[PDB]
């Protein structure tokens, strides 16, 4: 249940509006359908992702809070992991992605908007983790969260539930721009694109490098990055783009 | 030295106001004591900490001052373990703490104040690390704060020794709340009722969490979170909470 | 190609200018070899680290980009190795380091910069890494940044390659200090010198334990601050601000 | 190109005979597609994996070997992460896997044995590491064998680029059996079922542990361990399994 | 229900001959006070641990069995807790510990053996992690195996449940030491006495930094062993064995 | 106060015979400065590392034993950090390494030899760790011990302090290959040069790898491991490797 608009900045929407775009297993598999599409599409140098509605993401699964209490382990494990597969997914993807969040993002479409490398957030729009007001843990959230904010804010967050607003979201760092009520979209498509005309080379690396290195020692950061340093210098749109700059051209990567 | 006012929210006080509540090895031991029984209380959901007196813990020990450059290796080692232990408990807190900073917090105090899951400081306190303006070093603290707020903050912190005030101190990400002059604890005591409010359960874990993934590769705190998200599910605040939610009325964990 | 001017607080130019101070291969080893010597001298307690000219390290090295797309793998290698080993001596300088940002610093520069312990920036410099706008990753410096800024940042300055001005680049943590349009090395002098009022144990231990600390578990890191907390309190720096103190007389550590 | 005989104890056979089971992108392929099917087949329980031929998988690809030198360095990316992603996807296997060294394993194919949860070698198969006797590096084996073997022995192995034979191959700890020349494969088919008869629950988790814990600290993986234990606690498997202990009868899983 | 035979080299014995010493909760905080006491005495400078009975550890607790399958959540978190408390107490123990395998060692008291610092095993014992087999997880026993012996022999061990002969046990690095069939207390209080006449401080430390390390990149390691090795030398220990080494005499720690 | 002979596999002799080369800081150096022009030296691939006279490396440095307890603890620190230089280069060093011990090897040396990359140990050599026999920490060697042999035979060998001979310390893993009583060297310089004939490129890599891995999860290592397989394969030694295959001639690296 999403909707794709193909290009250079591909965007992709949440379809289910009135639900308000519950991340339903249905909904996470249909988001993970379309991601695979859009890294394999050469003409596709990034991803928008938003909403289709008043919100981006935030409605209780009814049908899902009935079930959930009652299934077994097993079972409880087994979705844990598909959901888990879709948070990791996309703060994995190998292409540039942008939550534009035009409204509301509340527990699980809060961290799949924090999932994303760069999130455009609505004047108007809220967000928040509220997974414990009702018994509920942001435990995959956590995972992201703790490298977004400082420790303390991820307590602030966690602990009381609170959905915070725009001005404070980007003071956190929660969020990177805050597009005036309106067109978070445009914004975000207008961000995407700008990133898109970077090397797609740099900008995949730069992305693997950012996800390993909190998870290491100083020195063996710098063996990471001195042997991508080293790589990066042998491809072609590192070619492309000294020469565009020895022929005072734009970069055709 | 400290008094406990049982509740809902508990509250402890540093008691040793014209000393200024320093952190000697008596006053650390009975704060663990305290913090045994609390946590032993299935009324306290939350305990706030606040000091009695001008400041919430700022005074040099001279009775320690004296003693310690004199003290063998294995003393001095011996002692630095029971501190540490001191640290650690508060920062590892099975329930929900939150820090009253009234007045000053120097060196330990601001330590054992940055310790805590939250923190709400005085519009009028102050707040730092002086240990090397003597010949300290600020170790213990160390810990903390490289998770609670940017390298380039702490270095600032602990290379000047300066002391933040209020305005600083919460831009940077030590403090999360300021109160008015006149009761940083009221406001605290606030804060905790309503992270209160929320599932023991949830709370807990998320605490749990949030200590272990900074230690860890992206994939391996997903297969942490995932687990928690997992075992989260067949416990009876998620089964309360999400009843009171289907029967429109306040959850009672 | 460096001038330095020993101190107590001593001070390093980067002398190319009109090139614009580039962190070519010969820059690089000019600048180890005075911070081996400023290592050396006992009377160097603190080195402010500035450029010669409108920059302080901003400008494409031409000779270089003109050969690096047709040097052999080994030989890139090999190079990153060398560049690696000057951000690497430089973030972990035994004495505290101050970078001077008078004017611009842009890619290599940037992250020079950004391997000081503190920053002090002109209000009209600019800051900014640009290795992907051309097919460059700014791999040496992710090491550095993801523990100078939160997640979301390090992606939005890395990904569009922008530069950042002063108001925004402190706002992110990227410096500590703006100094008026004029003499951000006065200011940057003047940071030094209180930084080295204080211990010099005291301080290089500090920065020992921030380095190693975000690359361990909770539990490990404490048992490394205690240990350092018990051998910090044997040596002649403490006993000497101890005394100082207690003679209510400047430290002469 | 290879063969798949379902049933409780699953078998693969690499098959590609008289080029010896060479580990080509096309090998790689087949054989994910099967560990795919065989992970959804409920029937299922373990997989035994071994080699058509006089080798389990050992001939260089002169195919390969005469291509590889000319590719682009965004095709040699593209390429090692997709031959990454099989080794990763045979060592993270949701279900036990025995590889049956028939015949000799060499380069890809020894690191393909070693990624299997246990191995049974032939008495008279060989088995090495020589990427570097021509140039290249066994790195993505040096991920799994670090946590296989101790230092030392890695380092002989891997710079040396001998074959090593059944007898040190155990006493290393690079297989936990050898069979008499003639079964490997009875023999691991043997292993399997034990294993198989063991709870598909618990066989799993043990897993995912064994595969998370190597990379953090004590306490935290203590955390880890801890939730673990307590899970396992509520799920069916166990149920059954103490059920069938006071009933004197085998467990159903 | 322990036994303690104080002295510098003190004996406990696990009380529950007929049931086999199960590791009840019981059990487990019998033996923490005695570790308490035993830490707490001046006179003690080594633990060596054994069972009263056929065996050392190793007894189905049907009390626990029945009960376990239907306690809450909440509950068996909070018992894995207390469990994972005992393990950590002993692998984290202050002083030497060497557990004295008399008889068989299964689930539960494989791992209390394998928490010890040294194990001798009786040359007729066994050692098995059965838990897989009726549906439960080693995971407690993971967390240091994985330290202990080789990944493939982890696997072994915990996925097919097998008891181990001593032969195998120390072959693989689950024992240091085999005694014939009689006394391996005998000899495990022997191979303490040995390590008693050791530097009290030097021991603690080298078993502090045994525990750190493995969760650490090499460099940080190196920060933590420099610092160390400083601070041991100006310890009383260093200064009474260095002394009764210039007097030809037995040092007296 | 070293010998060495160049060539393709030079050998370095500590050269203090009768003292029976002890690791005092001027032999410290004296190793240094070889392994700088030995690392400089194109002729050079492999280094073989031996003692002149009865031993290796183990003679109380009385001169030593005497100062070290009055030192400050400024000084200790400087040292241990001079120390740990030595051991790290060595550990570290780009080039294979090969420690031939021909006789004794306690403490220091025994330390110096296992951080060499393989080790070929006379069949009468002993080799042991009595730090704390006399009140030492043989912490220098835990950084690496931890890697090259399983915990529990760490514990042993650092809290007995025991000597171990020829035949344990391979079970061990502590040497690779034990020599004839006569030549140990001979042998080793046999090992190196079999190494030699290796891929230059290669041999570094895998080194480089097998450092960093230890200190990473998983994902990450894979990440490390898939880039470096990527790297290597637009490296000359790769070409000339597969060329000489392909020209049925040897490899001229």
């Amino acid at each position: 249940m999403v909707q794709v608009e193909k290009g250079h900045v591909a965007v992709v929407f949440l379809n289910d509006p009135e639900r308000r775009n519950p991340l339903s297993p249905e909904m996470a598999l249909s988001l993970l359908q379309a991601l695979d599409d859009l890294e394999a599409d050469p003409g596709v140098r990034a991803v928008v992702l938003t909403g289709r509605g008043k919100a981006f993401s935030a409605g209780a699964d009814l049908a899902f809070l009935e079930r959930v209490t009652e299934l077994g382990a097993e079972e409880n494990y087994r979705h844990s992991l598909s959901l888990m597969r879709l948070f990791h997914r996309v703060y994995t993807y190998p292409k540039p992605t942008v939550a534009a969040v035009n409204g509301p993002a509340v527990a699980g479409g809060a961290g799949l908007a924090l999932a994303c490398d760069l999130v455009v957030m609505d004047e108007e729009a809220r967000l928040g983790y509220t997974e414990v007001k009702i018994g509920f843990v942001a435990a995959l959230v956590s995972v992201i969260l703790v490298r977004a904010v400082g420790e303390k804010a991820a307590k602030d967050l966690l602990l009381t539930g609170r959905l915070v607003e725009a001005r404070e979201a980007k003071a956190l760092g929660l969020v990177n721009r805050i597009a005036p009520p309106g067109k978070a979209l445009e914004e975000a498509k207008a961000l995407a694109e700008e990133v898109a005309k970077n090397a797609p080379t740099s900008l995949r690396l730069t992305k693997e490098l950012l996800l390993a290195l909190p998870g290491m020692g100083l020195e063996d950061g710098f063996r990471l990055a001195a042997l991508a340093n080293a790589w990066v210098r042998e491809t072609g749109d590192l070619a492309e783009g000294i020469r565009a700059f020895f022929e005072k051209r734009p970069p055709r990567f």
